[PDB]
């Protein structure tokens, strides 16, 4: 008698992998929860049934018909949230509020796209921009269109967001008429598989539209062909092995990468310790370090503050981090639970030791006993705050991501000649080699507009926090589905979400050049 | 004693490669024209100078200032057209009309982007779409923007369009504030290098803004970094080697590929021999086979016609092809010149032999004496027309690209029941090409063309519909209009360029700015939508 072996959904059937499988475990208590395996699956059939049946059946439906099916999946996921929260507590060791970022974040984003999708109407292709004359008499004209790619969407998803990573990607893919095969990271795969099971069991989507494989990834990319698309989230080192696969180098399948990102937070010159913007910065830093134990891809890793503001910053961060209780998320006194696994705990400990070689530890509450948890079993890590006094000559600050409740503060030299006062901090943020997000904090709303444009070429999102929006700003690390998610360089060169922008990744663009009456008839069969 | 060694323009200086260089030759007369070499250049310095010095200088200008420079380049190149035509005749062996496709096509495209860019105004970044609320009280909002990438643009460009390949890419890159390094194909590099030399001599752009290397490619991709962009045009096998380079696999630099493309022309069921659409189809196929001797990436390689039309179609094609005179483009009686080189002459001839294993050669004017040219020296290939009677079972038809005045005609089975379009089978057959830059379609019925077009759109980057109402205005199967997307999925590479403003995205970095509505206000005043 062993724990449940979770089956895969492939070629319209629930199939168990062979062998003993891989055990998922509770990262707080060490209890064995469920097992996964992909051993022995027929991956040629899995990919063909999705691509041929799943794709033809989705393409038969209009956008608005697909959107209505996403609305029904929203209602189903909401009705089962109690089950999802139980699995999150056990498999991920997250506080209820932190579980919500993944569960309800996923559902909210799915709902956003169901609503947006309803507006795309009862058509099978979309218009890109308007018609343009190609002739003096306007008898011959051109109109670009977007048509769903005749392939499958493979999602290789990270362990931190088993729900959101599924729905953030699946919602625009299914809206686009493209069938989904999700491969969630093993350690936290249970929620992804239960949600897929719930949806598949309800029969909302056609057969073949949504498939799941949990276990080994071996042989998956071998099945990818030129009209397929892949979206990978995970380590930069893995990313580079993936990109060398023949699916991409020889077959040219489209790829999106999200990888390591040393996201920055920049305290502006004007945000001194007497001003309201100073506290907003302290709070935002501590929230990003601690939500999910710092396991968001978008968490603040590097915090750049004026030389003069360095000691007051460290003191204020020390005091706010001290209120952070760590342990078992079942106890309501706990503010921050565990990392996802004891294996991740070891990578985080190892990252911490590596940073320590070039930074001073300003804060670490590792001697505080855990609440309702044994430190020798649980994958709990206490917040750790590093200070790097010389970031220009810094070796590791800008290059080593520690995927845990860890961040480094560094001073920058204020520019008070005339450019931006924050010019040095922009330069230091850029040394992270391209990131998902930077946030900037100031009392002056107008100044944040100027500064933002200086970070925009190296960050997929610039998030500006100031007293006028203390009540409304949506958070450094919280990804709003109407806004772009991705970043250049190190962060992977990828783009997803950004509302309608997400649909392009799933379609083929074409310029149609024709008699005006032909363009008129095309336009009658399309929408934007 | 030796022909001119063309210098490279790198790190703001004219530098000769070392060594004897590679000789470029006239593909009609065999005359040695000029030499190139990249041997010994300091590539790190060439790329670093363009990236910092060139990039900083271009980003300092506004979109409208950059566009004004492009408009200055237009007038310069227009002044110099005489020199450009003499180079094209000698290096490429093309007729005046065909040389115009590369020279005046490039100038036209540059000029189009110059006009486009002047509308973008005195700003340094663009808005992507409108502002959008992130909060119930609208105090916090989001606006996406596009900002030039802090990189270089490297163009590894094909032998067929030394001018248009440079300008169609350079125009959106320089409008976007991105310095350009162009590496033109060796065999026909001369025109590219002369146009770059004229523009750099003229002092129109900042130093570092436009560089050129001609000769060996070795070591160029090694200099590419994560914020640079690369646009390659060439064979699929060369593209594959290129995609594997650390520049893309490790560093994630953006890559656009244009590769082999077996573009289709489809005659609709209603375009029978007694209707005006039929002659438009015959004319278009012949024009595509013969312009530049078939050496456009976009040329029709596969022509699909109803079973009933197969004989009248071969008969009409042979008729029209027989009028195509071949030889020295210096002679006003010649309608088609040569291929770019004797090496391409051999490759095309190998391709013809490969296709003949599975196809019947229906027309071949190989024995017709050349005009003012020696067949043992020149690279003149006559038109060849293949017929494949069973395209469903054919292999080579749908997979083998012969980059010369060659095409294959195949019948399809008209579908006679109204679940489907009559051209259903021809659509399936076009798709067997595994993704192409363009398909054209021919009918008397304009409405019908609009429906058919949507059926080809997910496998073709452009669908080009020709009918009697646009006999006088349609812009040509193969001719690339800069306002329309150029590229295609699958075998054709998965690339996208041109498409008017759409071309700018490849050179920019897109970002969501989320801020108080006042900040969104101030970045809005500094940007153009």
């Amino acid at each position: 008698h062993m724990t449940e072996l979770l089956k895969n959904h492939v070629a319209g059937q629930w199939i168990a992998g062979t062998g003993a499988g891989i055990t998922l475990t509770d990262p707080v208590t060490g209890v064995a929860l469920v097992r996964v395996s992909s051993e022995g699956l027929d991956l040629a059939r899995a990919f063909s049934f999705a691509r041929e049946d799943g794709g033809a059946a989705l393409r038969a439906l209009t956008y608005a018909q697909r959107a209505a099916r996403l609305a029904d999946i929203v209602k189903l996921l909401q009705a089962k949230r109690g089950d999802y929260y139980a699995i999150a507590t056990a498999n991920s060791g997250t506080t209820r509020n932190d579980s919500a970022v993944d569960i309800d974040g996923g559902i909210f984003t799915l709902s956003y796209y169901a609503k947006l999708g309803a507006s795309l109407g009862e058509v099978h292709a979309l218009r890109d921009g308007s018609a343009e004359s190609l002739s003096k008499d306007r008898s011959f004209s051109a109109q670009h269109v977007l048509s769903p790619t005749r392939g499958v969407a493979l999602f290789i998803n990270a362990f931190n967001f088993p729900s959101w990573g599924l729905w953030a990607k699946a919602a625009p893919a299914l809206l686009s008429g493209v069938p989904v095969i999700v491969k969630p990271a093993t350690a936290t795969a249970w929620l992804t598989q239960r949600m897929v099971a719930d949806v598949v069991d309800a029969g909302i989507l056609p057969p073949g539209a949504l498939s799941i494989i949990c276990g080994s990834s071996a042989g998956l990319l071998d099945q990818i062909r030129s009209f397929d698309v892949v979206s990978f989230t995970g380590s930069a080192d893995t990313a580079a092995t993936l990109r060398a696969h023949p699916a991409f180098v020889q077959r040219g399948a489209r790829l999106n990468v999200e990888a390591d990102s040393l996201n920055s937070a920049i305290l502006c010159a004007d945000a001194t310790p007497d001003t309201p913007a100073f506290d907003l910065f302290i709070k935002e830093v501590v929230r990003e370090m601690t939500v999910k134990s710092g396991q968001k891809c978008t968490a603040i890793r590097r915090a750049f503050v004026p030389e003069a503001a360095l000691e007051p910053v460290l003191e204020a961060l020390k005091a706010k981090l001290a209120k952070i209780t760590v342990g078992n998320p079942r106890n309501d006194a706990v503010r921050m639970g565990s990392l996802v696994s004891r294996e991740q705990y070891e990578n985080v400990l190892a990252g911490i030791a590596a940073l320590r070689e070039e930074a001073v530890l300003a804060y670490d509450s590792s001697a505080v006993p855990l609440i309702d948890a044994d430190a020798n079993i649980a994958a709990c890590v206490a917040p750790h705050l590093f200070v790097v006094n010389d970031p220009d000559n810094a070796t590791l600050l800008h290059d080593v991501e520690v995927f845990g409740p860890v961040a480094s503060v560094a001073p920058y030299r204020v520019t008070t000649d005339t450019a931006l006062p924050e010019a040095h901090a922009v330069a230091l943020a850029r040394r992270g080699q391209g990131s998902l997000v930077a946030s900037i904090y100031s009392n002056d709303d107008a100044h944040l507009g100027r500064l933002a444009l200086e970070l925009a070429d190296s960050h997929g999102r610039v998030h500006a926090i100031s007293p006028s929006v203390q009540h409304s700003q949506t958070g450094h690390g919280n990804v709003m589905p109407m806004s772009l998610h991705g970043g250049p360089g190190r962060a992977g060169g990828g783009e997803e979400l950004g509302g309608l922008r997400a649909l392009a990744f799933y379609h083929r663009r074409s310029a149609i050049q024709a008699a005006s009456a032909a363009i008129g008839t095309l336009t009658q069969a399309t929408h934007w």
